[PDB]
C-alpha cells in the first residue's frame, strides 16, 4: 500500500542526454541512433529571441557550428535540419545506449515523467501532467531546454515531450519529438498566455479509486449522481466533463473496488460543494488530478 | 520556476538490480562488485515468519539454494552470510555496471530516492524521506523487498535504505545497507508500531523559502518571533523543535531571499495557527515536510 508520485525508472533516457551548444547557447540534446534532437532556439542569441527567423539564422550555421557532447566524447556532426520547433544533428556514430523507442503525441490530461537535465547531464526525474491547456507544471531552471518527458512500455520508451520555454506565469511550454508545440505557445520571448485550465476529473476520480484501495475512505458517501448532474457540478468548478469514455476507463478501478463510478462522482461532487473540512486523503488536502486511471492501475499492481 | 517531488536520476542503481529466490520466496537484490544484498527474510516461508529464528533457518541453506538472476543471466552464489537482517551473496561475477557507491545510515529527517522493484525489475521511482519515527510513507506492493532507496553526489550513489516491511498501518519499514532497521522494528510477522511522528520543522521552513523563491509570498507577514516562542508552537502542533543548527542549514535560503529565520519561522507560526484559509502554496494545501534544505537548494540552482 501507499500512493506516490512515481516517475518511470530514467535510465534508459539518462543514456540518451547529450549537451548541445550552438555560438554561445548550451541546452540538452536527445541522442537516438545518429541522430541528435533539441530545441532549434539553440542557434538564437538573447537580441535573436525577441522575433527570431529561424531559417535566417540556421542558414548562418554549418555542421561544425553545432557542437555535441555526451559524456566527455565529442560527437561529429554531419548533417542538420529544422523539423518544426526541434533541429535534427545528424552525427556520424549511432548511440550505443539507444533504448526501444517511439515519438508519441501525448493528449492532454495524459501523464509522463520529466528527466531535467542541465549541459547534458541529468539532474532529477518527476511525474508531470500534460495540463488540459498544454501546459505543464514543472520544475526547470535556465539551461533546462531539451529536456525530454517520456513514458516506458517493457523496454519501449515513448518519447513524448521536449522542453522550450518558461511562461512568464512560471508554466512550462514545450514540443512532441518532431517539434511542434503542445498549445498555442511559439518559441518566441513575446508576451505568451496559456488557457484557462481545467481539472482532468477523470484522474481525480483514478485517484479517489487510489484512496479507497489504500484504505482511505471518509469521503465515501450514501449518495449517487447522473453524468448530466454531475457535469453541471464540473462545470462550476472548473473540471473537465465527464464523458462515457472516461467511465469506460475506469472500468477496472471500478471492479477492483466494487464502487460504481457515478457512485464515486457522488463521493467527488460532494468533496467539490463541500470541500475536505480539514481531513486529507491520500495525504493530500486538495484533489490531486495528476494520476491517469492507468497509472492508479499501474502502481497498485505492480507493473515493472 | 517551478517545484516538485524530484527524485534522483535511477539509472546509477537499475543497474544493480537483481531477482534473488530461495525456496518459494523472491524478492530484489543489490548487486554491487560481487555481493549480492537483500533482506534476509527471502530464506522464511509464510509460517516462519510468525516468529522465525534466521540463524536456525539459514543453516538449512547452502550457495546452491539462492537463485540470483540479473535480468536473464544467472549469477553463480559462492558465499552467503547473513549480517544483522540483510543477506550477503557472495557472487563469482563481479557487476560490470556497479557505480562508485557507499553504504550511509542517514538521519531522519533526511530524503532519498527509491527505486520500487518487483521480481528485479524497477517499475519506479519517488522522492521519500525518512520520518522521524524512522518509518517511510513510500508506495511498496508484495515483491517489493529488496526495493532500495539512495541519493547521488556527481558519480557517487550513496545506497542508505532497502525495504523489509509494511506495518500494519501502511507505513513502510527497513534497513541501511548493512542490515540494521530504522527504527525499532524487527523482521517479524508480529504487531509493531511506530512512535508518534512529528513534522520536519526546517523541512517546511525550507519549503517555505522554495515558495518564496518559486513567487508565492502571500504566506509572508509583518512578523517576527524567538526560537523559543516558535517551538511552544512546534510543540503544539507535533512539529519537530527547531535548533540553532537548524537555523545555520536554512542560512542560504535566508541569504537567497532576504527573510531571516526567525521572520520566516513568524510566518510558519500563523500558518500553524490560522491554517492556509483555503489557499495553497506551491500547489500544495498543506505545509510540505519532505525536502531538506540541500534539496531546495540543489532544485532551485541546479545540481546535476
Ligand atoms: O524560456 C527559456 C528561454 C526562451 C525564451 C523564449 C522562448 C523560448 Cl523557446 C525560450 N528557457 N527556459 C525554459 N525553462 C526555463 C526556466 C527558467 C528560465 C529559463 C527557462
Ligand atoms: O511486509 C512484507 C512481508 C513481511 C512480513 C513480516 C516481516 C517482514 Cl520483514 C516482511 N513485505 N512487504 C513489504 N512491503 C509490502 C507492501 C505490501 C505487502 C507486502 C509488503
Amino acid at each position: 500500500s501507499g500512493f506516490r508520485k512515481m516517475a518511470f525508472p530514467s535510465g534508459k533516457v539518462e543514456g540518451c542526454m547529450v549537451q548541445v551548444t550552438c555560438g554561445t547557447t548550451t541546452l540538452n540534446g536527445l541522442w537516438l541512433d545518429d541522430v541528435v534532437y533539441c530545441p532549434r532556439h539553440v542557434i538564437c542569441t538573447s537580441e535573436d529571441m525577441l522575433n527570431p527567423n529561424y531559417e535566417d539564422l540556421l542558414i548562418r550555421k554549418s555542421n561544425h557550428n553545432f557542437l555535441v557532447q555526451a559524456g566527455n566524447v565529442q560527437l561529429r556532426v554531419i548533417g542538420h535540419s529544422m523539423q518544426n520547433c526541434v533541429l535534427k544533428l545528424k552525427v556520424d556514430t549511432a548511440n550505443p545506449k539507444t533504448p526501444k523507442y517511439k515519438f508519441v503525441r501525448i493528449q492532454p490530461g495524459q501523464t509522463f515523467s520529466v528527466l531535467a537535465c542541465y549541459n547534458g547531464s541529468p539532474s532529477g526525474v518527476y511525474q508531470c501532467a500534460m495540463r488540459p491547456n498544454f501546459t505543464i507544471k514543472g520544475s526547470f531552471l535556465n539551461g533546462s531546454c531539451g529536456s525530454v518527458g517520456f513514458n516506458i512500455d517493457y523496454d519501449c520508451v515513448s518519447f513524448c515531450y521536449m522542453h522550450h520555454m518558461e511562461l512568464p506565469t512560471g508554466v512550462h511550454a514545450g514540443t512532441d519529438l518532431e517539434g511542434n508545440f503542445y498549445g498555442p505557445f511559439v518559441d518566441r520571448q513575446t508576451a505568451q498566455a496559456a488557457g484557462t485550465d481545467t481539472t482532468i476529473t477523470v484522474n481525480v476520480l483514478a485517484w479517489l479509486y487510489a484512496a479507497v484501495i489504500n484504505g482511505d475512505r471518509w469521503f465515501l458517501n450514501r449518495f449517487t449522481t447522473t453524468l448530466n448532474d454531475f457535469n453541471l457540478v464540473a462545470m462550476k468548478y472548473n473540471y473537465e466533463p465527464l464523458t462515457q469514455d472516461h467511465v469506460d476507463i475506469l472500468g477496472p478501478l471500478s471492479a477492483q473496488t466494487g464502487i460504481a463510478v457515478l457512485d464515486m462522482c457522488a463521493s467527488l461532487k460532494e468533496l467539490l460543494q463541500n470541500g475536505m473540512n480539514g481531513r486529507t486523503i491520500l495525504g493530500s488536502a486538495l484533489l490531486e488530478d495528476e494520476f491517469t486511471p492507468f497509472d492508479v492501475v499501474r502502481q497498485c499492481s505492480g507493473v515493472t
